[PDB]
């Protein structure tokens, strides 16, 4: 279960606001 380990903190980073090329 490592893999929704990191896919569970990759959406919390897309459920937040970021300078993630935003156009």
């Amino acid at each position: 279960s490592r893999q929704v380990e990191l896919e569970r903190e990759l959406a919390e980073l897309r459920a937040r606001p970021k300078p993630d090329e935003r156009a």
